[PDB]
């Protein structure tokens, strides 16, 4: 009975990579936050960016039937992403924070602009 058996949970996945962020956007979607977590935490988490070049960073906390989620709006997608990959999986209050990217919704198909 020599070594050999390996991967009880993993069905030999080509890449046992955790969740995927996808495309980098300006709006981020943070989840896995303990009922204790508050805006303050978010601020400090992405505070270094606040001062960084670019308009003040906006933070939003969700408190619906199911708490443990929040959204942060950065000056642009570039900055937003950077912060994500940086704070990707930040253990807080014994919780694995999961940062994601928003999406494009409620858009208009008009444009009076001229050239």
């Amino acid at each position: 009975g020599s070594s050999g058996s390996s991967g009880e949970e993993i069905r030999k996945i080509p890449m046992f990579s955790s969740y995927n962020p996808g495309e980098p956007n300006k709006v981020l979607y943070l989840k896995n936050l303990s009922p204790r977590v508050t805006e303050r935490d978010l601020v400090s988490l992405f505070a270094r960016f606040q001062e960084k070049k670019g308009p003040p960073i906006q933070f939003r906390m969700m408190t619906g039937r199911m708490r443990g989620q929040a959204f942060i709006t950065f000056p642009n997608k570039e900055i937003a992403w950077q912060a994500l990959h940086l704070v990707n999986g930040y253990k807080l209050y014994g919780k694995i924070l999961v940062i994601e990217f928003g999406k494009n919704k409620k858009q208009r198909s008009s444009g009076p602009s001229s050239g």
